[PDB]
Order: structure tokens, then sequence, then C-alpha cells
């Protein structure tokens, strides 16, 4: 199988993770031709975008139906910068040229990262193994214009340099601007170092968005034993235009290793995170410093049909203290290619500034809580790998705003309760890769649904190469979803209907240096909305190369 490091931070064959997994590549989001990171994950199993419009404009991501908030959002294992202040990821700003490969892993996870990974994990890795210098560029609807440069070269063998330059420009819009640099270094066989630094300048319509993020780490890679020290420092800078200025520094240390032992292995790590801000930030007076440290314990083991995993952490939070969690998953491959999963784990969200020192404010609160239970079954049935599981989700001590006392407390209760269904397969030259999604989340105190989220989605991707054309359909329903309409108060709840939509694109070797692209998204032009008032795209056309040496 494929690799990921995204389930215990250290390489592990796929099959056996076995929470479900999905893991995207470079070659994907070419393929795709995706514009931004958000495009990269609607397609996903369990992932539920909104979003103000198009590209730049804020968005919400709901894996599995929980809260914008309950995604842990990692960019090469650490921590997305851009979350800490809302303490709610939005990606519609992180540069998709870093993108250099995607892992997302659904069910909770604090058990190993802490604060925030309730619904799933979704790891940014902005790392890649691949010699050469390449030029790309595209043009498409509403001005859209993309230049971008990069190269990986040996200085010397035992180390190497990546560069990378970007520069993605759309009118109504969204200006964006990014360098990268690293430098590789195996200092022998089994030791490694390196230092990778970037930042990128965005400019949307008046917000204007810079960060920049350096890392630092050495690796260890035996035989048996694997260890890690890395270090991490990102520092942005978010103005709106009256004058309001959000900045914040995130620095993080983290050790951690992992040994084989019997059929599987286990692991320990230790982790450490500061958060500063500076006065005025998220609509709070003084400038805030926050820290916390966790220390875990995972093990994987297979015995005979049998493979068991396990997590567990305990966090201490300047703010709130002492919190646990713990994951355990049983997996039986009853016969040959068929496995049946069983999982349970705890996770949990941190307070964020707003809650604790806005001007509702309330300093004592407690994390958010989950309670997962999963079951699954898997299979390799006639050419086609499949898996359907079952989930319930049982989040309390919601961080809720009482208008009564003009305070934030921990109340509120929500259930979700859902199925995901994913299969993959070919018929001839065609690749089918598809998933079904039902979500039902509710309040869990008055019943209701809870708003903003898709009940149903249904996703599709059929790929296949005729001459020298490689073909990419993309088809998704977007089900039923309830929003607040704000253009009357009292604000009331709406129903947005369905909505099917199509993407078609195509690539073409012009020569062994040159590929050609096209791509037309939203081909029946729909005219849809996923958050209610604030129009999406319409029907547009993108056209690129690159050129690789
Ligand atoms: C009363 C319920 C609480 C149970 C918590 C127990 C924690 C689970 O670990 C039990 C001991 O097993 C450790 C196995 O370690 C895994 C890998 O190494 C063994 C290689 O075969
Ligand atoms: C010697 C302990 C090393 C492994 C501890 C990590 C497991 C976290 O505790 C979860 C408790 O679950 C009960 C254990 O049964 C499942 C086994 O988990 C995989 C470890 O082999
Ligand atoms: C590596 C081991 C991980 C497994 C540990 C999880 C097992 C937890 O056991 C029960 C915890 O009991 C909670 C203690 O009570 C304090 C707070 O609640 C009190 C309610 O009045
Ligand atoms: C390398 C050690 C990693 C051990 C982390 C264990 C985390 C266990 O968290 C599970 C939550 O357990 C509930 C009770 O925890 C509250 C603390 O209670 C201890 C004092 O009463
Ligand atoms: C919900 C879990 C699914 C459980 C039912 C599926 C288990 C199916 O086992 C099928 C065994 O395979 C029989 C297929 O025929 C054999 C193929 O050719 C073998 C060479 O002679
Ligand atoms: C291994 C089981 C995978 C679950 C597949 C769907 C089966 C549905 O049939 C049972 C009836 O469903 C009752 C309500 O379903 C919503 C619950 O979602 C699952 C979380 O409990
Ligand atoms: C899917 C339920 C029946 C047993 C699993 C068969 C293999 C699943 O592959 C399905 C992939 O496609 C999704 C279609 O889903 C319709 C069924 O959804 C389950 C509803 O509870
Ligand atoms: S959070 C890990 C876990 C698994 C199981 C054995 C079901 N448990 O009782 C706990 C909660 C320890
Ligand atoms: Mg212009
Ligand atoms: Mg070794
Ligand atoms: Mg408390």
């Amino acid at each position: 199988d494929t690799l990921v490091v995204t389930a215990n931070r250290f390489e592990q064959p796929r099959s056996t993770v076995l929470a479900p997994t999905t893991v995207v590549t470079r070659q994907d989001i070419d393929r795709w031709q995706s514009t931004s990171v958000n495009d990269v994950l609607r397609r996903l199993p369990g992932v539920d975008i909104t979003q103000n419009g198009g590209s730049g404009q804020l968005s919400s991501i709901f894996i599995r139906g929980t809260n914008a908030s309950h995604v842990l959002v990692l960019i090469d294992g650490v921590r997305l910068n851009l979350a800490g202040v809302s303490g709610s990821a939005d990606l519609s700003q992180f540069p998709i040229a870093l993108v250099q490969r995607v892992e997302y892993i659904r069910g909770p996870r604090s058990a190993v990262y802490g604060s925030d990974a309730i619904g799933g994990v979704v790891n940014i890795i902005t790392t890649r193994d691949e010699p050469g210098t390449e030029i790309s560029a595209g043009w498409g609807s509403n001005s859209y214009q993309n230049y971008d440069v990069s190269t990986q070269q040996q200085l010397g063998d035992k180390t190497r340099v990546t560069l990378l330059g970007d520069y993605a420009h759309t009118h109504g819009g969204f200006l964006s601007k990014t360098l990268y640099g690293a430098l590789e270094h195996n200092f022998t066989d089994a030791w490694s170092g390196f230092v990778r630094g970037y930042g990128y300048d965005n400019r949307t319509n008046t917000r204007k968005l810079y960060s920049q993020s350096w890392d630092a780490g050495l690796r260890y890679n035996g035989e048996l034993i694997k260890s890690q020290l890395i270090t991490s420092y990102s520092h942005s800078k978010d103005y709106n235009y009256s004058a309001t200025l959000d900045e914040m520094k995130q620095y993080t240390v983290q050790w951690a290793n992992n040994v084989i032992v019997g059929h599987g292995s286990i692991g320990a790590g230790v982790d450490w995170q500061k958060q500063t801000t500076t006065p005025g930030t998220g609509y709070v007076e003084d400038g805030y410093d926050q820290r916390n440290t966790g220390i875990y314990l995972t093990g994987l083991q297979q015995v005979g049909d049998f493979t068991f995993e396990g997590a567990a952490r305990s966090d201490d939070n300047s703010q709130f203290g002492r919190h646990g969690t713990c994951q355990t998953s049983a997996g039986w491959e009853f016969i040959e290619g068929y496995r049946f999963i069983a999982s349970y784990g705890t996770s949990y969200k941190a307070p964020n500034l707003g809650q604790l020192y806005g001007f509702y404010g309330n300093p004592n609160l407690d994390p958010e809580k989950s309670k997962q239970w999963e079951g699954a079954f898997e299979g390799l049935t006639a050419g086609v790998n499949w898996r359907i599981s079952g989930y319930r989700n049982d989040v309390s001590d919601l961080i809720d705003y009482d208008d009564h006392t003009l305070k934030y407390y921990n109340e509120g209760k929500a259930r979700i309760k859902g199925v995901e269904a994913t299969a993959n397969f070919d018929t001839g030259p065609l690749t089918h890769t598809v998933s079904y999604d039902y979500v039902d989340a509710r309040n869990a105190i008055t019943d209701t649904p809870l708003l903003r989220r898709a009940k149903q989605q249904v996703k599709y991707q059929l790929d296949w190469q005729l001459y020298d054309f490689d073909w990419g359909i993309t088809y998704q329903y977007l089900g039923t979803r309830y929003d607040k309409d704000y253009s009357s108060y009292p604000y009331q709840t709406v129903k947005m209907g369905g909505v099917s939509l199509w993407d078609l694109a195509v690539a073409y070797p012009v020569t062994s240096h040159l590929t050609v692209r096209g791509k037309i998204a939203n081909l029946f032009d729909k005219d849809y909305e996923t958050v209610y008032g604030y129009q999406t795209a319409g029907r547009e056309y993108t056209l690129s190369g690159s050129y690789t040496f």
C-alpha cells in the first residue's frame, strides 16, 4: 500500500491504519486542475465545505457533520497557524501551489495530536521528492492568471535544495504570491536534517493576509527505531480595512519516537506549543500567551487475523489545565480480503480567545468533548475495493453564547450519526472512485438538525486515457441543507435544495517536456449556494501548461 505518516506521525502502510484514510498526491491535483485547497478537499469522503462565494472568500470545513472548528488541519504535521486566532480552520487563503500531498484520516485523533481532531485530521504536506525544474502557467475565467517556477537540485550528493515561486491572480477578486525554500541533508544513511521556510502574501476584496512559517528538524530512520525532533515557527498578520489587525505567532516543538516490536510498533512523544497574539487580535483587548504541552503513547500490533491499534494522550493547557484522551480500534480479517473494524475514541476542542477573553468572554471554560463509536466492513470483491462505516459522535460541553447573561458557557450537546460508503474499481480502461455520505447531525437537547450541513453527498470520479488524452470527469451531489437567512430579522432558518455539479478535465503530453491541460468547472453552469445569499461561480474555463527541464 501507499504509506501515510499522519496516523501516528511515522510511516506505515495505510492498510494497517484502521480508521478510514484518503491520500491525494500531486499527480491527482494536477489532473484535477484544482486552483485551491477547498477544491481538492471537497472531493473526498465526509467533507462538506461551505464558502461565502468563490476562491478566497471565508470558508468552513465540516468533517462528518462536526462543527467548523472540529477538524484538525496540519501543515507538515503542524497545526495550521491561520486557524489560531479564530479557533476554526479555513484553508481558502492557503496556496494550492504549496500542496504536494494530502493525508486525511477520519474519526478522532486527539489522542495523538491534541485539540481539534474530532471529525478527522487533514495533513497538508509540502515536501516532494522529484528532481528537476518546472515552469507552469494558467489562464481562465475571470482574468484568472497563474505563473509558477520550481526546482529541486542536489547541491552535492547528501544535500538538496527546493525552491518555488507562485503568482495567482483573479479579478471579479483574489491575489496570491508564494515563495518556498527547503534544504534537506542526509548526515548518514539513517540520520537526516531539514530547514524549510515559506510565506505567502494574499489580497482579497480589502483583506490583506501575510504568513510565514519556518520549520527545522532532525530525523533518525533506523532498521527498527525511528525518531523525530521538529521545531516550527509561524507568524501571520491579517489586515481588514475601520482598522483591524490580527497577528499571531505560533511556536512548536515536538519530539517523537517509534520502535518496531512484535508484528507492529510502539511509539511515544512530547508536544509543546506556544501562541502569542498581539493586543486587539480577535476583538480581544490584551495580547495573549497560551501554552500547551502534551504527552502521548501509540501502539499497533497484528496477531493472526486480528489488528489492534491505539493511542492515548494527556494535555496540560495553560488555561483549562489537564485533559486526557484515548482511542482504540480492533480489526478482524475473518476471511481473506474482508474485514470488520470496531473503533472508540475521545477527543476535544480547546476554548478560543474570543470565547475566553473577548467582550463576552468566560475565562473558566472547559474543552468541548467528543465520544465516538464506529464500525466498518471493508473488502476486496471481484476487483472492487470497498468500505462501509457507520459512526456515532456525541459531543458535549459545547461552548455556546448565553443571551441572558452576555457570556459564553459550556452547555449544549450534539449527536451525529453517519454512514460513509466508498468504492474504487476499474472497468476496462475506466477508473471509478466513488463515495456516499449520510450525516444526521443534530442538537441533542432540542433534536433539531444542525445548520449549514448537507445531510447527503454523492461523489464520483471517472478517469481514463484514450489517445494520449487523459480525461477526468467529476460529479458531486450536494444534498439538502439548512441555513439562516440574514436579510430579515429575526433570522429564520431556510431549506436549501439539493444540487448536482459536473466538471470535465483533460490533459495532453504535447512533447515529453510539455503538458497542456484544460478544464470546464460546473459544466452545466448550475446556479447554487453553499451559504445562503452568497453566489458560487457558475461555469468557468481553465487552460494551463507545464514544462519540465
Ligand atoms: C479497565 C480498562 C482500561 C484498560 C487500559 C489498558 C491499556 C492497554 O494496554 C494494555 C497492555 O498491553 C500493551 C501492549 O503494547 C502493544 C505493543 O507491544 C507488544 C508487542 O506484542
Ligand atoms: C504498552 C502500551 C503501549 C500501547 C498503548 C497504546 C494503547 C492506548 O490505550 C488504549 C486502551 O485500549 C486497550 C488496549 O487494547 C487495544 C490494543 O491497542 C493496541 C496496542 O497494541
Ligand atoms: C494508556 C491507558 C489509557 C486508557 C485510560 C482510559 C480509562 C478511563 O477510566 C475511567 C476514568 O474515570 C474518570 C475519573 O473521574 C474523574 C472525573 O469524573 C468524575 C465524575 O464525578
Ligand atoms: C506516555 C503516557 C501517556 C499517557 C496518557 C494517558 C491519557 C489518559 O487519558 C484518558 C482520560 O482518562 C480519564 C481520567 O483522566 C483524568 C486524570 O485522572 C487522574 C487523577 O485522578
Ligand atoms: C459485510 C462484509 C462482507 C461479508 C461477505 C463477503 C465475504 C465473501 O467471501 C467470498 C469468498 O470468495 C468466493 C469468490 O469465489 C472465489 C474466486 O475465485 C477463486 C479461485 O478458484
Ligand atoms: C458496519 C455497519 C455499517 C453501517 C451501514 C448502514 C446500515 C444501515 O442500516 C442500519 C439502520 O441504520 C439505522 C440508522 O442509521 C443511521 C446511523 O448511522 C450509523 C451510526 O449509528
Ligand atoms: C453499500 C451498502 C451495502 C453493502 C456494501 C456494499 C459495498 C459498498 O460500496 C458502496 C459504494 O457506493 C455507495 C452507495 O451507497 C448506497 C448504500 O449506502 C448505504 C446506506 O445506508
Ligand atoms: S478511549 C480508549 C478506550 C477503549 C475502551 C477499552 C472501550 N475503553 O473502556 C476506553 C475508554 C479506555
Ligand atoms: Mg489584473
Ligand atoms: Mg535502529
Ligand atoms: Mg475548569
